């Protein structure tokens, strides 16, 4: 019956659902992910190890420290990107003008950008210049999309709802500001709020452009020659799983879990080998009886494999005392 769970990541279970990379470090007592310290040439990221189903809602609620320096006020950069990618789990965008989003293909997201790249970045940067409507000083926030080659474009428009905009509250002091990304699975509306300032857009076009309805989440920051302490504080991230299989190990007499249910996560179409844990159950005094795969249509009992779909699957292995 349960195929795809609605998960809430919080500071205590973060390492179970997410993985830090590069310069990123995590303090579990505070829920603070430090993506970069305020130093040269850093890059750090955290990625969510399960695909997010955009047919369902999802919500990040937490705080962000963007640093103490920005365009026109010291040499601050590069900014923090929050990316949703149709590509494989665990991938992250590039450093510099890409702001953690550029480099992913057909992706979309939001960035807090403290370094205005006024002139066109070179080809390797995977980013177009930041827009003139945010030039002239101050950090800015914006939606961002990338094309099939991973090139990032800061989103602009004639609308106050979604146009790129200089931050109402500039990062002068290393203060954590409220940050929220809220997404509605029915209306496809994504709403982003940083320090009292809001951006909102129906993202159904970017979703359709991506070729899929489920996404790999990454949060990535870098420093170049320009620097800043860049941190995200959990806070919580709530989402519904895609491309998972639940595997249960159940007492055939009672109907109770013998060991905890296991969730395998993968990319869509990935063939994943699942484990009936036979030896382990034997050690607990249990012998294999049967399997119920009726909630996993791709289940292959000969190879012990499932093929991840857009939705969830569940396989139950039964054992007897
Ligand atoms: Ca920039």
């Amino acid at each position: 019956a349960v195929t795809a769970n609605t998960i809430t990541v919080n500071k205590d279970n973060l390492k179970q659902y997410m993985t830090t990379s590069g310069n990123a470090t995590y303090d579990q007592s505070t829920g603070i992910v430090t993506l970069t310290q305020d130093a040269y040439s850093q890059k750090g990221a955290i990625t969510l190890g399960t695909r997010i189903d955009s047919n369902k809602s999802f919500h990040f609620s937490g705080k962000v420290n963007l640093g103490n320096k920005y365009e026109g006020h010291g040499n601050g950069g590069d900014g923090i990107g929050f990316a949703f990618s149709p590509g494989v789990l665990g991938e992250t965008g590039l450093n510099g003008a890409a702001v953690g989003i550029g480099g992913l293909s057909n992706a979309f997201g939001f960035k807090l950008d403290t370094y205005h790249n006024t002139s066109k970045p070179n080809s390797a940067a995977k980013a177009n210049a930041d827009p003139s409507n945010v030039a002239g000083g101050g950090a800015f926030g914006a939606f961002v999309t990338t094309d099939s080659y991973g090139v990032a474009t800061t989103y602009t428009s004639s609308s106050t709802a979604d146009n790129a905009a200089k931050l109402n509250v500039q990062p002068t002091n290393n203060t954590f500001q409220d940050f929220d990304i809220n997404y509605n699975g029915d209306t496809k509306v994504m709403t982003v709020k940083y320090a009292g300032q809001t951006w909102t857009r129906n993202i159904s076009d970017w979703i359709a452009k991506s070729g899929t309805t489920n996404f790999s989440l990454s949060m990535t920051a870098s420093t170049g020659g320009a620097t800043n302490l860049q941190q995200v504080q959990f806070g919580t991230f709530e989402y519904t799983e895609s491309a998972v299989t639940q595997v249960r190990y159940v007492d055939v007499t009672t109907g109770k879990d013998i060991i905890p249910p296991k969730t395998y996560s993968g990319n869509v179409d990935q063939v994943v080998t699942i484990d009936n844990q036979q030896s382990a159950l034997t050690a607990k005094g249990y012998n294999y009886t049967s399997v119920d795969s009726s909630y996993a249509s791709t289940y292959n009992d000969t190879n012990k494999t499932v093929k991840m779909t857009n939705a969830g699957q569940s396989v139950t292995y039964y054992f007897t005392d």
